[PDB]
């Protein structure tokens, strides 16, 4: 089985890697083997003196703290966002733009960006007076928790994969990781897209035809939208993968609606299993959220993302076709 897994891992540089098949072949360790594969591909172990046994130990511990009984926000989703971010980092319009520390931060942020997700939304945790909403004062409750867990696990035995970074380097990475994961809060999507459009309008390139980023504000803004695009990348994948992600998020939404109904609360959108329209929700999800975001990203890295945008529009056309 080790040979079959190594064959599938050869697609790690490709959009639409079959991450579910990799989860099978790796014994439900997609996050660990995909992160390890990416770290070798980018030669991140030698650059930052990361001991290989420290890396595997942390990745296994981080993967354990993703809930296996949550349908969508599990370790497969984490591995999917890591691998999608890895491909977006390699796009020609961004060649040699980001340093090795920014690359490490963006990939590490993707790996921890949903750790210990309980399968319910921020608003549910706020409305139900949960301990998490109490700890974090109703502000980016899940995203603050993911960061806290992801950093604390570095202190477990033989788990500090940043042990050989300089104190300056650790200081810069920690701030960049926090800025990125906090930007995955869906309540910040509109402001994140609005700033991304302003950058597309005022786009500037270098003499090598490569995106020019002068300052931390523009650089972290591109990294924020990149991980945000990978988080919202399910409808841009081949349909057989997209549909599996749709089935998983609808199961998670339906389970929250059952808890909302059992508590006497008003059911959140798309969460009532007795009056849900999966196809129309997917169409509205693409039209109002996913396509505006990816169309803007495609303008930023034009024409590198045209095939991804083509697949998204074909999938939107298909989900529409099932309605009549
Ligand atoms: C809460 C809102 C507004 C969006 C969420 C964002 C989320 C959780 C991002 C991944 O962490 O994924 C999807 C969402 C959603 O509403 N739908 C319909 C989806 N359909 C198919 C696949 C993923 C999603
Ligand atoms: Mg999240
Ligand atoms: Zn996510």
């Amino acid at each position: 089985q080790e040979d079959v897994l190594a064959k599938e891992l050869e697609d790690v540089n490709k959009w639409g890697l079959h991450v579910f098949r990799i989860a099978e072949l790796s014994g439900n360790r997609p996050l660990t083997v995909i992160m390890h594969t990416i770290f070798q591909e980018r030669d991140l172990l030698k650059t930052f003196k990361i001991p290989v046994d420290t890396l595997i130990t942390y990745l296994m511990t981080l993967e354990d703290h993703y809930h296996a009984d949550v349908a969508y926000h599990n370790n497969i989703h984490a591995a999917d966002v890591v691998q999608s971010t890895h491909v977006l980092l390699s796009t020609p319009a961004l060649e040699a733009v980001f340093t090795d520390l920014e690359i490490l931060a963006a990939i590490f942020a993707s790996a921890i960006h949903d750790v210990d997700h309980p399968g319910v939304s921020n608003q549910f945790l706020i409305n139900t007076n949960s301990e998490l909403a109490l700890m974090y004062n109703d502000s980016s409750v899940l995203e603050n928790h993911h960061l806290a867990v992801g950093f604390k696990l570095l202190q477990e035995e033989n788990c500090d994969i940043f042990q050989n970074l300089t104190k300056k380097q650790r200081q810069s990475l920690r701030k960049m990781v926090i800025d990125i994961v906090l930007a995955t809060d869906m309540s910040k999507h509109m402001n994140l897209l609005a700033d991304l459009k302003t950058m597309v309008e005022t786009k500037k390139v270098t003499s090598s035809g490569v995106l020019l980023l002068d300052n931390y504000s523009d650089r972290i803004q591109v990294l924020q939208n990149m991980v945000h695009c990978a988080d919202l990348s399910n409808p841009t994948k081949p349909l057989q993968l997209y549909r599996q992600w749709t089935d998983r998020i609808m199961e998670e939404f339906f389970r929250q609606g059952d808890r909302e109904r059992e508590r006497g609360m008003e059911i959140s959108p798309m969460c009532d299993k007795h009056n849900a329209s999966v196809e129309k929700s997917q169409v509205g999800f693409i039209d109002y959220i996913v396509h505006p975001l990816w169309e803007t990203w495609a303008d930023l890295v034009h024409p590198d993302a045209q095939d991804i945008l083509d697949t998204l529009e074909d999938n939107r056309e298909w989900y529409q076709s099932t309605i009549p």
